[PDB]
């Protein structure tokens, strides 16, 4: 078999990619559908190498491999972000940039954020067969402490907390 | 002939040696038929064992056919799970929970050591979910060198505010 490596973007989207394969170099155009997991086989005949003259080209198997996306991670049909964030607006409120698989969506987070927690937004990778309807988009936190801080402040954070 | 058969042992054996006595069971024909004979043996843990430590009781395994010779009896070391402490190679790894004004201020935290020692450890410095404060000298003996022990670190995690007033949140803007 030949992996066949795509991105989150192509597998959100759609895209129909231009392989090439040598059995006499080609090139085979192979179409992308919007949801497909790793592991998936796709299959194309005459594509293969000729065992005799007599007999026409054996088949091609092709298995999607996804590349690692700097920006997320995904979960069956859901997304995961990274986000590091300094500890005071974990604490007092921030809005956080989000660049889709694609456009930018801010997301306005005012409640306290800790490094346990988990906001689920559809925003995730597209449901099979729920035309316009995607997965949730899970935003973890990586909350950035202080170094250090000086007397006067510990005491001002002594008296707010 | 010769099979393993865990030993358990807690923490504290391994910090302080442990002299006693252990039960152990073994093959036997008795009256033409096989049994599970139960014996007692002494066992003397040292100081600074490690898991996977082996012992073998030569004659005490086994018996293969009436009358021959016993095969051998292997004990092996293995740490039962401590409720305030974790070992790693001679280090003891400790997880405390504190608020995070605690975290960010300072405190004092009580450490109450495998040998029933009661510490009082100053953190002056501010802690984060990835600091590992290391105390010289509070870990495990190295087996190795005696006297000799490996360190303490002191790993934190910090519980967060439920709720703050926009009073509150603004007073922290300031501050941080």
């Amino acid at each position: 078999e030949v992996p066949l490596l795509v991105t989150l973007e192509e597998l959100y989207l759609g895209k129909r990619k231009k392989i090439k394969v040598t059995r006499e170099e080609n090139i085979v155009e192979v179409e992308i559908k919007p949801g497909w997991k790793d592991g998936t086989k796709l299959t194309y005949s005459g594509e293969g190498d000729q065992e005799s003259p007599g007999t026409s080209p054996g088949d091609l198997v092709l298995i999607i491999q996804t590349k690692t996306h700097p920006r997320f991670t995904r979960d069956d049909c859901h997304l995961i972000m990274k986000v590091t964030i300094p500890l005071v607006r974990a604490l007092t409120g921030f809005t956080c940039p989000v660049t889709t698989l694609d456009r930018n969506l801010q997301i306005p987070i005012k409640e306290i954020v800790n490094p346990k927690t988990r906001k689920i937004v559809n925003e995730g990778m597209p449901i099979k067969n729920q035309p316009g309807q995607k997965g949730d988009l899970i935003l973890e936190f990586d909350i950035c402490f202080p170094k250090s801080l000086t007397p006067e402040q510990k005491k001002l954070i002594k008296e707010a907390l």
